[PDB]
């Protein structure tokens, strides 16, 4: 049973990925819909970002107090209740329904990202641990490529609003019917376990401990570049691209799918090898070269050029991602890792944030290139930082005991 809680857990956190990108992946088509313009639109994927924050430490407390079963059903009932919320909105003057949904969602999403590192001690031992954190991470990671590929599919940009409202009613429905299914499947598969047999305290450590700040500022600024990137991508690529919504993604499903893969080379490797400040500063690097080759060669004509420079800039900027977490457990070993992985990602949401808001403004007043620009500035800032971090490995240094 312990691989059928993971692959629900996967399954429906997949999503909620789907929830949080489907509307950045038809950005355009919801515009001329609801007859908004794009930031009231962009705002429904950092509505996730924003939740995330206020909403961890009730999230630990819950976890902590009612066990991993209660937090599944309500992660799983939210994002039943938030996708079938959505269809009142299947109408020009309903988005307040919309971001209604879409809250809800996202509440939903704080009982999903914390969950699989616990989901994984519970369920799993020492020989399988990692397994089941990197599927959850695999799961989450294919709900945003499935949700970048399968909106502009079943929603093509017709300028009938009677039509794309039916259009849009088919991917609420098929999202809704999805989430249904995996509720009934969360209450009916993860039964409760138990195990066999100071927040403030061990934040205020890891505070105390510079290399962990820089490698959450330095992650921050990753994963938040990766988030404003996916909440523009439609916004950019259709401005040079037009009439190529499908195209679009296409190319977010390439950026992830590339990035699984990547995660999965960097996981191997740092298996195998433990070298961990040399694989992030080569990550870092790598991922701003792509960034600026991607940026530089978008506006040329051809996808010829989009596709593989996405990729391969994809490949990195998200194989950094599970890195960041080895290298911060890595690096505050005797604190709980639940910490860490919290605090890197509440830095990711407070970036990606940032960087979506500012670059949606560039692009809106200064167009496509100064957004991408001040991207690639703020990611090689970050690399910079990287670069100077020492590697103090008290987890390698700890298991070298005996
Ligand atoms: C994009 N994710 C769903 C992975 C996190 C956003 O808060």
């Amino acid at each position: 049973r312990r691989w059928a809680v993971v692959l629900v857990f996967s399954c429906y956190s997949m999503c909620n990925s789907f929830q949080w990108i489907q509307y950045g992946s038809i950005n355009n088509i919801f515009m001329h819909f609801y007859g908004v313009s794009a930031f009231a639109i962009d705002w429904l994927s950092m509505c996730y970002m924003l939740t995330y924050i206020p909403l961890l430490l009730p999230v630990a407390w819950l976890l902590e107090k009612f066990g991993l079963r209660t937090i599944a059903l309500t992660g799983s009932a939210l994002n039943c209740l938030g996708a079938w919320v959505k269809l009142g909105s299947l109408k020009p003057h309903l988005f307040p329904v919309t971001v209604v949904g879409q809250l809800i969602c996202s509440v939903a999403q704080v009982f999903i990202l914390g969950m699989p590192s616990r989901i994984a001690s519970v369920w799993f031992g020492a020989n399988e641990v990692s397994t089941a954190c990197s599927v959850a991470v695999f799961g989450n990671q294919l709900g945003i490529a499935i949700g970048f590929l399968v909106p502009p599919v079943l929603v093509p940009n017709i300028e009938d609003r009677d039509e794309l409202a039916y259009h849009i009613s088919i991917m609420f429905y098929i999202i809704g019917g999805v989430a249904t299914l995996l509720l009934i499947l969360v209450i009916i598969v993860f039964k409760e376990k138990p195990k066999y047999p100071s927040y403030l305290g061990s934040i205020a450590r890891l505070f105390k401990n510079l290399n962990f700040v820089l490698l959450v500022i330095t992650y921050g600024l990753n994963a938040g570049a990766f988030y404003a990137l996916s909440t523009l991508l439609n916004r950019m690529v259709i401005w040079h691209y037009p009439g190529e919504e499908v195209n679009a993604g296409r190319i977010g499903l390439t950026i992830v799918i590339a990035g699984m893969l990547g995660a999965v080379i960097s996981g191997i490797w740092l298996d195998r090898s433990k070298t961990y400040k040399e694989t992030t500063l080569v990550v870092y690097i790598m991922t701003l070269v792509g960034m600026v080759v991607y940026t530089f060669t978008l506006n040329l004509g051809h996808l010829w050029v989009v596709f593989i420079t996405a990729g391969t800039m994809g490949f990195f900027m998200t194989g950094y991602l599970p890195l960041g977490f080895e290298f911060a457990v890595e690096l505050t070993y005797p604190e709980s890792e639940g910490i860490s992985s919290g605090l890197l990602n509440i830095s990711a949401q407070v970036f990606g944030i940032i960087f979506t808001i500012s670059q949606g403004q560039i692009i809106d007043n200064y167009g496509t290139k100064p957004g991408n620009i001040f991207l690639c500035v703020f990611l090689t800032l970050g690399a910079a930082l990287t670069a100077f971090i020492k590697a103090d490995l008290r987890r390698q240094k700890a298991n070298k005991e005996t």
